[PDB]
């Protein structure tokens, strides 16, 4: 009787932990959510398949007002499994979900997997150099958001880069693309002028971390802003001031400006 | 022809991804470094085991120096996969690496795995909260450095969290303790006088992240400074203020003192 939050990785069933492997195959009961996330190269059939269980698969609504009600009932009295894509406390509400499992009288244990916030680190941008990171929200009705927009700029002052998780409407299948990023963020400037993001800004595009050829593209909005850069997840990059190593990089690896290495001091 | 960088995760043999596997069981030759940082929850052959490969073992010069005369030339004509804990490309110089097998005409692919940057989240530490990262480094003869704890200012001055990673000895094998680290901090305090870090400080720590069985604890440094938080390695956390949510689960998972659901939300 116990309660595993299992993560799945990035962007394949391989993308799992042995660990997780291994611990899911024994479970009594299996549950997942795909709606934080999107796993690009896979499928619920051969998430299943590997696990060697049916995985019952969870709304957004099941979780966050029926998780008491659906998984941990089970718990009390078999070995539970709950699924999530990456790892499962990381950009999530998830771990709010441990305390409810505790107030079950529920023992529950994490195991981690590949997450997009350490995976940036293919970027070639010095991970320790990340500041705050936020998410771009698709505007809805009268709402625009653009907290986000104040984040960049933030890090920015201090020379830290950002790193920006784009929006997901998980039941529409609708996952926002690096491209519709710079598009809202170009609106805020606008209406700002902070001088935060234009047409002139570095970034950093990084798509379907996690598969073996992703997508990693450095370059200044005007340029990237209309590229395609393929088949979501996106998730949408501004960087700081960079150290020479990580110019170098991006030019050599992301097919940046060969002008970038001359870094500003 | 190609060069897999493969993440080992966390803790022990199990926390390598099974894509990470398979891959690693393919190539002709394995290499690895434990430099960077030690599987505190395995060994070398509990790793060699796994794979079912021999393991060559490289020292930090071997492969800041010497990368493309030990591992590039074996990837020209086999399969050849560089092993690290963590996740690939997390540590600062290893993007570069990647720089090195392009110029020797070598394709390299990076198998992701957990990282302490993404596994923090089981503190119930909002993942985007995290600012600016460093690492507490010990003083030595005439060398006081103290870098880090500006970078805790800066970061909990903005309202965000700081990642404190702990110095370590490789080779040696000596490990830099939660304690020891709080005690640095405490005699940097004295010094410049920034109400930065003092006993009424609240800390969070972190050991054996990756384990089925963590320490996570947090609480003020008064009370933590001496308390026995087990074997290494050690993460030692400097949150800024905190959502309630954030709180809670601090309290119920990591024995925090209900203080903080007034003092520091
Ligand atoms: N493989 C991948 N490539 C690019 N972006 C990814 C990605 N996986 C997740 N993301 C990004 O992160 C968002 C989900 S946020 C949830 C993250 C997850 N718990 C983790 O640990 O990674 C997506 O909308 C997308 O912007
Ligand atoms: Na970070």
């Amino acid at each position: 009787m116990v309660l595993y939050f299992i993560g799945l990785g990035l962007y394949d069933e391989r993308d799992i932990t042995v660990k997780g492997l291994e611990i899911a195959k024994k479970c009594d009961y299996v549950f997942a959510e795909f709606y934080t996330s999107l796993m690009a190269g896979t499928t619920l059939g051969r998430i299943q398949k590997l696990i060697g269980k049916e995985i019952r698969v969870l709304s957004r609504e099941d979780v966050e007002l029926n998780f008491e009600n659906i998984v941990l009932p089970l718990a009390k009295e078999n070995d539970v499994a709950f699924l999530t894509p990456g790892d499962p406390l990381v950009a999530t509400t998830h771990a709010e979900l441990r305390i409810r499992a505790k107030r079950a009288g529920v023992e529950s244990y994490v195991i981690h997997a590949p997450s997009i916030y350490s995976a940036v680190g293919i970027t070639g941008l010095h991970i320790y150099k990340f500041g705050k990171s936020a998410t771009v929200a698709y505007p809805e009705g009268n709402w625009f958001p653009t907290s986000y927009y104040d984040v960049i700029k933030e890090n920015a002052e201090r020379g830290l880069h950002t790193l920006l998780f784009l929006d997901i409407k998980a039941e529409k299948r609708m996952y926002m693309t690096a491209n519709e990023a710079m598009e809202l963020l170009l609106k805020v400037e606008d209406m700002k002028k902070g001088g935060v993001f234009t047409d002139d800004t570095l970034v950093v595009v990084l798509a379907r971390a996690g598969s073996l050829n992703p997508t990693i593209r450095a370059g200044y909005v005007k340029d990237l802003i209309r590229e395609d850069f393929g088949d979501p997840p996106h998730i949408l990059i501004v960087p700081g001031k960079l150290h020479i190593v990580e110019a170098e990089y991006l030019v050599e690896m992301a097919g940046a400006p060969r002008e970038i290495l001359r870094v500003n001091v």
